[PDB]
C-alpha cells in the first residue's frame, strides 16, 4: 500500500506563496515540511501564481497540478492520486509551521480511520488524513473550502490525533504573515 500526501497551495493572495520565510519561502517551508515525511507521492495545486512558483523553486520529485482562480483544486489533484494509496494526508501551503514528526504521526495511525484530524490545544487543524472511502465525497465538495464543514461532520467516524501546542497559523493576511515572521 501507500500514502500520498497532497499540498494545496491555489490560493489567491506579491504571491502569498512566494513570501519570504526562515531564508526561503513560506510555501518553499511547507513543502520542506512534506519532503521529510515520507510521502511515497506528493502532490501540489497551484493557481494563478504557478509560473511564478515554478520560475521561484525547484518543484522536483513533485506532481504539480494546475487550476484557474475557492477553487476546487482538491478534486483535481485526486485524479493524480496513485491507485495503490489508501487515502491522503491532506496540507495547505500556506501552513509552514506543521511539525514534521506529526505528518509521521498522521502517517503511522491515519489509515486505520476513514478521517483523522488533529486536535490542537486551540482547536482541530491540519494536516488531515482522509481515507480513499471519501475521495467521492471530497470530488463532489464545490471548492477546497468545503473540507472544514466535513471533518466536522458526524456523518463520518472523524478520529482524533492529539498535538502538543496550538493550530499552525493559516497565512492569509498581512496580519497573518506578521505573526508567522514573529515566531522564531
Ligand atoms: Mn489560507
Amino acid at each position: 500500500t501507500q500514502i500520498t500526501g497532497v499540498v494545496l497551495a491555489a490560493g489567491r493572495s506579491t504571491p502569498k506563496q512566494l513570501l519570504p520565510y526562515r531564508d526561503t519561502t513560506v510555501l518553499g517551508a511547507t513543502l520542506d515540511v512534506a519532503r521529510q515525511a515520507g510521502f511515497d507521492q506528493l502532490i501540489l495545486t497551484l493557481g494563478g501564481a504557478a509560473s511564478a512558483v515554478r520560475a521561484a523553486m525547484a518543484l522536483d520529485g513533485t506532481d504539480v497540478v494546475v487550476v484557474e482562480d475557492c477553487a476546487a483544486s482538491l478534486r483535481v489533484a485526486l485524479a493524480r492520486v496513485h491507485p495503490r494509496a489508501t487515502g491522503i494526508v491532506l496540507m495547505l501551503g500556506d501552513q509552514p509551521q506543521v511539525a514534521p514528526a506529526t505528518l509521521r504521526r498522521i502517517i503511522d495511525v491515519g489509515p486505520a480511520t476513514e478521517i483523522m484530524v488533529c486536535r490542537y490545544a486551540d482547536g482541530v487543524g491540519h494536516p488531515f488524513w482522509f481515507s480513499r472511502t471519501v475521495f467521492g465525497e471530497l470530488a463532489r465538495l464545490h471548492g477546497d473550502k468545503g473540507v472544514w464543514k466535513l471533518v466536522h461532520s458526524g456523518r463520518h467516524p472523524v478520529r482524533e490525533l492529539a498535538v502538543d501546542g496550538c493550530v499552525p497559523l493559516d497565512v492569509d493576511t498581512w496580519d497573518d504573515y506578521r505573526r508567522l515572521l514573529e515566531s522564531v
